[PDB]
């Protein structure tokens, strides 16, 4: 059916770096990866300068998705759908719009709106049944479309692995392609997720988050098929930005320390300047 | 009149890091800077994954400007206006829109549309008079609005410092607040720009570009008042992204090398997570 | 001392036609009105072709706002905010955004999300305190901004006029500038709202609606200050398009029905083709 | 074998009403037409309240397109591309964007930037080869895409019908699917374009325009295949808004002129309030 399906087949567990925009999406594709995750958290920070505090609207992740699609046309793009922007009807519209934005899948959550990062302090969740219907709602919207449907549960934090899990299996029944139990606290937890969730499983790596950091081979072992590395891109970026700007402020110059930036061979290699010069010429007289 | 004016007074030459979005704009403000430059080149790469090859529309830099404004409300934001999006009438509309997008100034160019980076291989320029009118056009649109009007000339590349310069003085007559002679090849050139251009002068530092890299004290000396450091932010970003993603691809994990990313103390310190938690609480019962 | 407060004083009942894009805002401003309301209902239809089902997002409403505002830069423009996009924080990003988008007011509503129209079949409502807090939040985010705040309650249908009224009064105390009890069913019910809600009051005229149709001069008498005429524009528009496109479809041309469309001088009068040609020549 | 090529074959002259947003696209589709044209003129007015002065950007036209497309997902939608946003590269980003936005064709024009309308006072034109190349570029960017390409020439006013014609033929050879000589002044001039331009031909009906008003069945006879009826919608609309808002302003209410606005079942018929209520109940 799906590119995720044909992707989780061809490989063991698929590593899907988190992306916050076109340049990052570009770098991800260029580095060989076959999938990428439009991260709400990242998009919030990068696009709006906002904490993952449920301020980012469904409309905005769509705009960002459209750009990221265009910029990395090959990358199999999966989008952070948060709450899914309302009730069933909102979800469906949102789904339809992401299919038009060129994406190939969603994550949708358990949380009360407005939501927070799954590794953040004070989350709450709607009754399972209520979200089940939304999965069901997205399911119908997707139809034949090439669209992977990940149902996420933030239930562990306030209710423990038990709750989180049963919700996972319920969303699977509802018609999800795969399941995502957010923020397992350790290995044991992870492995326990793997034993009592029916079908394909996600797992989200967050540097300094609440889960142990593992590899596609290690996850294949534990039985997780899609690995979102959500904040790698943004987190790297933020350091680099703070570093270079400090250097800039106190010297007033990059002049001395240029090993922090990139080359033009490289930057333009990155974006294919030469490649364009070529197209441009095909069309003068 | 302007915040640039009152800024170029309070300081000698103002260092204005180039910005490509909210997160970067945020980091710039947070690091003490008093000004920032919405770079078309950066916005192209970051927002669209596109080379500075004149594909970015006036409408898009406006959207980006609006976000960057909101995200760094204090930063005195100056926008890369490229060609200015058409003829006089387009410029005016564009100007009006940037004033609404919360910005405080523009750079507008000499180039034939579609334009290219000022440090790029094959640029062309419209007759001086033609651009003079556009400066004049923006001038009237600005009125009392708090808006700094930098007129840029890309004439050096294809016609030499002479042409570039006379164009500079002409755009000054036309009503520009300050003047920008793009891509002086060396010090001598710079200093020559400073001797025969009447009034306030810009200077653009591009890492590995065609100009020598200098500091606000050094520029104050040479007589340049506004220093755009256009590609620092984006260039740092691109390295960091390529680095981390390579590491990610070949290990499948950041686990070992976490000194490349940022902390949560730090990331959230960056965006003020705690600060939000505080506002959020003011309003529960 | 907000612009609207000013308008409600210079006049007695401000009449505020609904508007759903740039052209309609223009026509509205060109017609002599001083205030205009961005209708979420209208906008779903005009801008997205969607029933008023709480699909139109807060992002969408703002874009919509921006254009309306630029095109009709004098109209005191007031935005239907529906639910406010979620919690008090979402409300606050939204007020900020709207202020940035050139508006001077919002209406914020009682309803569960996703909201429905105000004269539509199924409506539920969040606990009054919850909205009182959103209002409050709104208020703080408004600060000095010239931005008239309207608290709407949709409680009348599910709960009777009493609730509608206490909630209005509750929301006034939480710092709205004016209060809107949706869908009084008739004159008595208006007068009752007028008698029992303290402060500035909104009425909302919708043709075919549950509330009876009345004029400013009359409303002035019934103690109402801000009359939304929300769906008129979209409604006139919709009929116009349906008629013409029938003709165009059946007769294959407009040839015989030209008096349906507007005039060159007329149209240009609405969008100023002479104001432009001039500015254009000034800079040739 | 593009959708439009299909439409021009199933029928003889395709009649393609102009449309400037979601509601109008809807009405147009709901009325039985199979094709619709996104009018840049219309859109400047409706969406931004701007004279057709080449202010509407390529970005703007696309957003506009997307909405129109979703709301009217069967209408074979064809976009007024004006100048194409600049050089051949800009043309190409634009074709891509439009294909992504769900369209099935564009019209690309001869004019210097910034363009004006096609029946407006001052018009100049770029060297034919320059546009031929843009067309070509367009063509390549189109590839397999179901996307009917129209090359428009505005040379008739500044240069006479001869230039208009050679340029059309020039642009056909550069790989447009159809050709549009703007503003033949009358029947003779149409027939002359019909006789001297090779391939598929566009005519563009504008009420008050320079070209005389004719029907598909007639145009079929004069050898034209795609008739834009570009400004009708906006024009009907504009009159509708001006009348109503006069009434609303003078009488203070719509109370006495209700037959100007549309019906609840009617309106909802255009935007499907029953289709929704149903999907809604399916998931409660
Ligand atoms: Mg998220
Ligand atoms: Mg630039
Ligand atoms: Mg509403
Ligand atoms: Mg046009």
């Amino acid at each position: 059916k799906t590119t995720m399906h044909r992707l989780i087949e061809e490989h063991g567990s698929v590593l899907m770096p988190g992306v916050q925009d076109a340049l990052s999406a570009a770098v991800v594709e260029k580095t060989g990866f076959h999938a990428a995750f439009v991260s709400g958290y990242s998009v919030s920070a990068a696009m709006l300068g906002l904490p993952d505090f449920g301020l980012l609207t469904t409309t905005e992740v769509v705009e960002a998705t459209r750009r990221i699609t265009a910029a990395a046309p090959n990358l199999c793009v999966v989008v952070d759908g948060d709450t899914g922007g309302g009730g069933p009807l909102n979800v469906q519209r949102f789904i339809r719009e992401l299919i038009s934005a060129g994406a190939k899948g969603v994550f949708l959550e358990d949380q009360v709106w407005p939501k927070k990062c799954g590794h953040m302090r004070g989350k709450a969740v709607v009754p399972a049944e209520e979200h089940a219907l939304k999965i069901a709602a997205a399911r119908e919207a997707i139809g034949d479309s090439d669209f992977f449907l990940v149902a996420r549960t933030d239930a562990r934090a306030p209710h423990g692995l038990e709750e989180g899990i049963r919700r996972a299996n319920l969303y699977k029944e509802a018609g999800a392609d795969a399941t995502f139990v957010e923020a397992p606290a350790n290995v044991d937890e992870l492995k326990e997720v793997s034993a009592k969730t029916k079908g394909l499983r996600i797992a989200n790596m967050i540097e300094g988050g609440k889960t142990p950091l593992h590899t596609p081979e290690e996850f294949k072992e534990m039985g997780f098929h899609l690995i979102a590395h959500s904040l790698t891109a943004v987190y790297a970026t933020a350091r680099a930005l703070v570093n270079i700007m400090k250097i800039l402020k106190e010297k007033g110059t990059t002049r001395d320390d240029l090993d922090q930036m990139a080359t033009f061979s490289e930057f333009n290699e990155l974006i294919s300047l030469e490649s364009w010069y070529e197209m441009e010429s095909k069309f003068k007289n």
